[PDB]
């Protein structure tokens, strides 16, 4: 699983 | 912040 | 289960 | 925030 | 099943 | 906040 | 089942 | 908000 | 917001 | 099942 | 911000 | 899956 | 920022 | 900060 | 899988 | 797993 | 800064 | 400052 | 992979 | 892998 924070 | 966890 | 919060 | 979970 | 939250 | 569960 | 909310 | 599960 | 999952 | 936020 | 996972 | 936050 | 992942 | 891991 | 932030 | 910090 | 990894 | 590892 | 900052 | 920091 990819993880993105903005 | 938005969060995402593909 | 993907997971997304704005 | 909006929150969803596939 | 899945989850959303406005 | 409206909530759904599939 | 899909989901959605405006 | 509306909201539909199908 | 809105959301949605297929 | 794919998840989309506004 | 707006968010999808596909 | 992919994952986008504008 | 916006942030991607494929 | 923006992160972003794989 | 690749990663972008603008 | 690659890691990204904007 | 912009940062991509391929 | 920005920081990436591949 | 490949690495790039602006 | 590859490290660069800006």
């Amino acid at each position: 699983k990819a993880l993105g924070i903005s």
